[PDB]
């Protein structure tokens, strides 16, 4: 039962892995034939899912044993790619990928199956669940330039406020909640900013404004007190800190990664986590195909073996 380790999507190998976050090796392999995206992992840090896009089908893990021992295989009513579970672990949420129809599908640890499917816009990617427990989900719209905002409730059932919001920039494509869940990043592919939400009251979200990045933001991580935030770039990881007060992002520093990546056909999925000491970066370089490790300050560290990193990545956290 060791707690220092992660799980990454080879797409193209039709594979995940699960990594040491310490010695930096590979942990298990398993290949089951699927058309991979993203992951999350559970609280507990028991249980991992894994989505798929033209295979439409969702798997779910558990990682407490000898070898990893994968334990339901459900198909969904249409494609899945961006996950994130509910803070109490229950469910777990999915949003679209490319093929259609377009449709937001939770799924019960418990009974092990789905339990409810609404539709969602044509342009919508990436998706987060808030840690309140209020149960507040948002999304981006990548051509409406705005982002959705969508329920869930103590049952698993889904509902559609048909609220947007501006996201500050162009082409808001992934979300990332504070810790605390008062408020939400959008990072902004084209407008090159990050934009920030109010969510402390989900009935008024507002947009408060925006800061600018470095070239093509994909992916937020933020610290667990919430005031660092890492943002992974085409070429740089950037990082700001962030004032829960006044709501505002101040730009720190950047460091270039120098791996090929592209977030795009990935659809929200997290090419970025930090591990549990938050001392250290892991990168899922999409096009090098590398797993990369940095510290926050930049120093590489080294690479994992053998894996040809392709799709979303996490690391365990538990809390």
């Amino acid at each position: 039962t060791t707690s220092n380790f992660g799980i990454v999507v080879e797409q193209h190998l039709r594979r995940i892995s699960f990594f040491s976050t310490d010695t930096l090796e590979i942990l298990n392999q398993i290949t089951l034939g699927y058309d991979f995206v993203d992951t999350a992992i559970t609280s507990d840090c028991s249980n991992v899912v894994v989505t798929s896009d033209f295979c439409q089908t969702l798997v779910q893990i558990e990682t407490q044993l000898e070898p990893p021992k994968v334990v339901a295989i459900q198909e969904g009513q249409s494609s899945m790619a961006d996950v994130d579970i509910t803070p109490d672990d229950q469910f777990a949420v999915t949003v679209t990928g490319l093929n259609h129809p377009f449709n937001m599908q939770s799924y019960s640890f418990l009974k092990n199956k789905f339990i409810s499917t609404i539709p969602i816009p044509y342009d919508a990617v990436g998706i987060a669940i808030s840690p309140n427990g209020n149960g507040l989900i948002l999304i981006d719209r990548s051509s409406a330039n705005t982002v959705r905002r969508f329920k869930i409730d103590a049952d698993g059932v889904l509902f559609d406020t048909g609220q947007e919001f501006i996201s500050g920039g162009t082409r808001p494509f992934n979300i990332t909640f504070t810790p605390d869940g008062n408020f939400a990043f959008v990072a902004n592919l084209i407008g090159n900013s990050i934009g920030i939400l109010e969510t402390q009251n989900p009935e008024n979200i507002t947009l408060l404004n925006a800061v600018g990045t470095n070239n093509l933001p994909g992916t937020i991580v933020v610290s667990r007190d919430g005031s660092t935030v890492y943002v992974l770039t085409e070429s740089t990881v950037d990082v700001f800190n962030f004032n829960q007060l006044s709501g505002t992002l101040s730009f720190v520093k950047s460091f270039g990664h120098g791996l090929l990546i592209d977030p795009r056909p990935l659809f929200g999925a997290n090419q970025m986590a930090l591990n549990k000491t938050e001392t250290k970066l892991f990168i899922s370089a999409n096009i090098s195909r590398e797993l990369k490790v940095f510290t926050i300050s930049g120093k590489v560290v080294g690479y994992v073996a053998g894996i040809e990193a392709n799709g979303g990545i996490a690391i365990c956290h538990p809390d």
